[PDB]
């Protein structure tokens, strides 16, 4: 029943989701906690919620499977809606329990990076990517 889990967070390392960049896109690029992670966050916004997302980059596992399962979470949502989401999951990576957590989707998998402090920047890079994307 756990054996899935190792599954999932391999295949959004190794094959990310919503992986490339965006045409006519100003993307946002940020990077690293130490570790070495990058990446360009193309958004696209059609009204006020989010149209289309993609994302490039390189880092260790933990990092691209957060940022490929970010792109699930927030596609379609709202700056607002979003933003909520990017708390909701730094907030479990620090340890929070939050029944809100189960609309992060696959990203609920990253829970247990509260318990490796190193990584928890590998985590949130992506969602705070995003909170550049949406406050433009
Ligand atoms: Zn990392």
């Amino acid at each position: 029943l756990n054996h899935l889990y190792m599954a999932v967070v391999a295949d959004h390392s190794k094959r990310p989701h919503h992986h490339g960049q965006l045409d006519g896109v100003e993307a946002v690029q940020l990077n690293n906690p130490t570790c070495g992670d990058v990446i360009s966050l193309t958004v696209k916004f059609d009204e006020d919620k989010i149209e289309d997302i993609a994302f490039a980059g390189n880092g260790c596992t933990i990092s691209t499977a957060s940022s490929s399962m970010m792109t699930d979470a927030v596609i379609g949502k709202s700056k607002e809606e979003a933003l909520a989401l990017a708390d909701i999951f730094s907030e479990m990576v620090q340890g929070q329990e939050n029944p809100a957590q189960k609309e992060l989707g696959e990203a609920e998998l990253l829970a247990g990076v509260a318990k490796f402090p190193q990584r928890i920047k590998c985590s949130t890079l992506a969602w705070n990517a995003l909170k550049e994307a949406i406050k433009r």
